[PDB]
């Protein structure tokens, strides 16, 4: 029927995608069902693993970024990294965070878990992470994708209708030629490492009727 | 004799990058010869290609990052990231940049390398680049690694030697399980990809030897 029919339902996937975050396995988010579009891998920040993070170096494009709430950003002392935002999307970077403990060159996939973790933690303070570092948060905006439908707001939503925390880990799937993955690359690679995907318009549509009354 | 002797004496590995660079090859830079150390990969920024913009996102961190002079980073009146750097080698981690023209997500190979033309050209303005983005300049201390001995600095100080304008590409090797490559790992990958190898001390004791009178 469509190009993501046989993933369900608009509806469905967005379930299909909260079941695949609780069962440990990843989403793929796409933002609509343009064939020429592209997409980002998300994971629940609490239980992503290192295996799922060499994942997302090795086949994205290495840019991890770590989705969090505006009370996160303040919890953290996180200030935004540009005043005047000029870039095309008004992407929420805040500066660049490190682990403060239990690092070494920082990049490897066992040192940026450790960099999230100590970010996400129950009662993490701002000593906990030095700036700059190498995992680059990403502050959504308040209301979430019925705010702004960036991919931000859709993997916080998509964590706590999971019933995680507010925090997602995200990257953009990359070609092995340097070329960003277009929808169809997308699919399969969801259906070879076992991921759901989701649209950020079902999700949009999804929160709209389950919020009503 | 030792684990870089194949490469040249100290003096000949330095030659050897620099003859590297202007032949269009990269260059794999290490601290020094201990078998643990990792490495990163160096291109000028003037020639670098999609294809090794393209095998620097598949193989290395994905963290791409472009060392400049501060004359440079005065010319694009990019502010350094954070006021109070805790880092532990106070990296000098710019805002981040992407090319105001020519680019759409800017994470494929393509879009890092405009946003690299971009910053380095000759007559770069600060309007030719939006902040935040997806390159990460690195502002190399006056003075190169006699001042700290860096991998902004070296990467800095091999281009000049080489003829260049003074701006490098630079990324971490990563295998791909998501450890980081140390020493073995970076010989193997630069035997394979015909890289030249040196040390950060190399080039230190060349520069000090040429320079003196």
């Amino acid at each position: 029927q469509t190009l993501l029919s046989s993933f369900g339902t608009p509806f469905e996937r967005v379930e299909n995608a909260l079941a695949a975050l609780r069962e440990g396995r990843g989403v793929m988010v796409l933002d609509d069902e343009d064939r020429e579009n592209e997409g980002d891998m998300i994971f629940p920040a609490e239980t992503m693993t290192v295996e799922q993070m060499a994942l997302t170096i090795r086949h994205g494009s290495g840019i991890v970024c770590l989705c969090i709430t505006e009370d996160r950003r303040k919890q953290l002392d996180l200030p935004m990294m540009v005043e005047n935002n000029t870039s095309a999307y008004g992407t929420g970077f805040t500066v660049t965070i490190e682990a403060a403990e239990g690092v070494t060159t920082s990049v490897s996939a066992a040192d940026r878990i450790t960099t999230v973790r100590a970010a996400i933690a129950d009662g993490a303070k701002p000593s906990d992470l030095n700036r700059p570092g190498h995992v680059f948060p990403l502050r959504a905006q308040a209301g979430g994708v019925l705010t702004r439908g960036g991919h931000t707001e859709a993997t916080i939503d998509l964590m706590t209708l999971a019933g995680f925390k507010p925090a997602g880990v995200l990257c953009e799937l990359t070609n092995d030629d340097g070329t960003m993955a277009r929808a169809p690359e997308c699919i399969e690679f969801a259906n070879k490492h076992n991921m759901a995907l989701v649209t950020i318009e079902d999700l949009v549509a999804y929160r709209q009727a389950h919020e009503r009354k």
